[PDB]
């Protein structure tokens, strides 16, 4: 037997930081949860027992802080630049450094319509993620993405005109509730180092910012043929406009709400265009997927 | 053997109402997970096999259903009530009607700075819940609650004066951070039946929104000396605002969020004063509960 | 306004401990987790920011692992009588002692069909609980309990007879599906103090072990009437074996497994008779509660 | 723009099935959870709102009902490829089904030391798992896996000789606890079509059996050097037993258990051989992993 693949390092490393501005008294909060695996020549760990190639997680772990106090941790895509370049360089026999990092959030509150110098809510578990691969000699190739961004309309989703046959029984409509979780992606052109990755800082939020304006808006404005026709609508703007991304990825659940017929009381009409109360179904979900690049 | 107790009924049923305005085009949601259990003279059910005295609990989920498409189901309170008012008028044998309620956030979207009349976003997991217990000869007990409500503060947070002896190891603190999930409960003086709670309506979402503002407000501003002495300050408002609600009640964990010293490291200095970053611990965590009435 | 109750203390205390034989070599592990909430002479922590009667939570914390490491931590009932004495006796303000234990299963491993003397396996989620509430002047009030203990039978189960009217659509049935997730309680009898649980200490293996042979084996055998029915069989037993129990408390749901007619797929017969695959459904679901003493 | 990838269907679709035997009166459960996406010439639907194109998600669900019932759900290997193989039969332009089970445990019961025709038990969360990726005209791969195993050694786990340098501070220990939830996968050799999955029939519970019995075996009789080391024995066994299989991943937490310092408690010694009470760490944890092939 052999090794063909390995990589090991700490998971759910739970990070926060905060920013004291002396001069204005406003603090800023910052929360994450840490992901960060490496490769390299350590297969001898799994096959001898040498554990002189093994940099220990609880390491990774020390390190993971040390980097936090001594950098930025915004925007994520730099911080997990900084964080995955320091184990290629540090140790010579580590030649890849994985970093997952979601963001949690804790935005300022507004107190008597005023934001507050330091009180923060976490409105919705949304998150916001980086996926950074440092592999020495590939440069860092970064994958950028929000989550967790739950959204309901209530009207203007129809679905008709799909294959029928002798599987089939769901009726076509012109008039649904459409509700999903977004988990929406965005890849960046390779950068060849740290030094690329400092020279795009700006557009790591930016596109973030994009990137959900653009899905709320199109989900909002648009009136959806299916969940595929509009999910590829929100994928062509962002591409559009942000040049250094080269694909969009879209994971959609169809989170369905069905009618109830309660007919059989008293005559009662809730279907159609009577239609007031429905079940949420918790499962199954349809899920829907797809990758757009440029032509 | 004797039953001394015993209730029964359907638990974790999802229900989604929504109003359309014909006249504007503006459409509002409204989304829950309801429970209803019953009591009354059924337990021969248990020690007979007579199911004559069952109303199943698939009936009771109908009528969940049945009773949300002809009555409102906003504010929750009423909902409950005449939800739980409808078992015990319609079944002689059936005593009373316990309705608990949880009611899940749909805020409408603002897109392009402009409300948008049929799209709606989860904006945090917090929710506004309900228990109604509908007894027949004893009215109409409501405690209504906010949960899941997630804060934190970075400064303005102490924690010194405690008990000191042999167990102790805790350091005193005159800056720390604090950060907990809100569970704030507001029990209603006892109502007759359904017409003293129609008469009260307004009262319900008013109350829910004090609460939720005292809770926010007093966070961000108290210098607080303990969680004990914060959570008193919000319950004591409360019940200065409202004055039909008897006893307020709070439950808070203290997720506590601990200084990371990394002296050890090149002389790093990252406690008290030089504090920026800490680990955040899922567990265990403090936990603190008052009930405060009138004196 | 006054303070009407408060608890406080620490909860989701992770503690884990071994016993090692010297002799033979084997080794025991046991995990659980701890919750402590204490009452007493403390409301002036909430009204006048007086924290020198609090107990820190954090030595809460210290003293449940020193506990652990001064007494045996099996069966919990008697660890969590222990636990909370210690803190009705060592604070004179303190009053009474609130001891939640959850046990976790570490089953002894099996390798080669011989025990193995220090390996172990998660068998099921399923936990052993106990709920200490230690009472200065009140002695000592236990209630026992198993939690998570999944279980399916697929036949020899059946609802029929039940209340039928203008709300009913459930078809009766004389064969069905019944799973549920077992929650089950037994309260002791008040005890006067800690030396009166010690004298008790081998009936607390020995009524879960009867609560559980009892549990599985009525589920297994009875040609269930309802849920209802069932669950009272096994009430009544348990109280018949254990003298030193007062009352039984169960709360089962029940988790729906529905027909899926396919007849409209070329006349495929899966109900009834032929009923062979079924759809799990999540939510919702019955929930049946009784609490059962002697007559 | 245009589309790079795409895949959609169903996921989340609990699938019961019993088995009756009308001679002996043993029933047998099956019970599972289903994934399905489909691949094939569907970009339209994403960038024309061509529904056309689409097998309704609803009907994918429905295909998976009708093939439970008129097909053997064991092993779910051989399901799988019977479910996938449907779809690119039966859809000229559908090219890829992926199918995902998730097998849940329901264990017979013993009552009495006699196995129950009818009654079963959840015996953990541990899974039995499948991914079949069934491809024109490129067969069908399979991944088995057992996943949520979840186990605890006491003693007999070292971690000692790791890199040590300016950003260590774990001690080097020579007894430590070492506890995981095993996420085991075995590749198969490519599979031409459904006839040679069906050939190897008796393969794939056997594999499974051997998979379990090793990982159990290997974790409680090795004195182990790291998890490194101890996974890579269990997926060398794997291989050596089993000729079809190409690959073997493992997928490991390292679940700290911590020493608890109590020496500043009156002396009380808890550490290196005194060491009893320890606290189990939610997080972080150690992630290792590793894929072993043939040399
Ligand atoms: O938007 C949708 N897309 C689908 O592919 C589908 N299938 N069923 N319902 C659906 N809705
Ligand atoms: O606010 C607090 N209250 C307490 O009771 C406590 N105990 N430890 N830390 C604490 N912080
Ligand atoms: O056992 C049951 N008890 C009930 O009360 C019930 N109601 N619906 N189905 C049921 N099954
Ligand atoms: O088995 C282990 N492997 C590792 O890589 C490691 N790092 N810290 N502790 C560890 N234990
Ligand atoms: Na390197
Ligand atoms: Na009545
Ligand atoms: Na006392
Ligand atoms: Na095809």
């Amino acid at each position: 037997s052999a090794v063909k693949a390995a990589r090991y390092g700490k998971d759910n490393v739970r990070v926060y930081k905060v920013h004291k501005d002396e001069k204005t008294g406003v603090q800023t909060v910052y929360e994450m949860t840490v992901c960060v695996l490496l490769e390299g020549e350590i297969e001898t760990s799994y096959t001898k027992a040498d554990n002189s190639v093994i940099v220990a997680t609880d390491s990774i772990k020390n390190t993971i802080y040390i980097t936090a106090k001594q950098n930025p941790v915004t925007p994520p895509e730099l911080f997990g630049s900084i964080l995955g370049t320091h184990f290629i360089e540090k140790y010579n026999h580590i030649h890849a450094a994985h970093v997952n990092i979601v963001c949690h959030r804790w935005t300022r509150m507004d107190i008597d319509g005023k934001p507050h110098p330091h009180s923060f809510i976490r409105d919705s578990e949304e998150k916001r993620n980086v996926q950074v691969d440092v592999v020495e000699g590939k440069g860092i190739d970064i994958k950028s993405s929000l989550s967790g961004l739950t959204v309901l309309k209530s009207t203007n989703s129809q679905f008709w005109g799909f294959l029928r046959d002798e599987y089939t029984t769901l009726k076509e409509t012109w008039d649904r509730i459409l509700s999903t979780d977004v988990d929406a992606t965005w890849q960046w052109k390779n950068f060849s180092g740290l030094q690329e990755v400092r020279s795009h800082v700006p557009k790591f939020d930016a596109t973030w910012a994009t990137a959900r304006e653009v899905t709320l808006k199109t989900f909002a404005e648009d009136n959806s043929a299916s969940v595929q026709a509009t999910m590829y609508k929100m994928a062509e703007q962002i591409l559009a406009r942000q040049q250094l991304i080269e694909t969009v990825e879209y994971s959609l659940p169809n989170k369905h709400y069905f009618e109830i017929d309660l007919s059989w009381h008293k005559g009662l009409q809730n279907t159609g265009k009577n239609a007031e109360v429905f079940a949420p179904q918790s499962d199954p979900n349809g899920l829907i997927k797809c990758t757009v690049g440029r032509s």
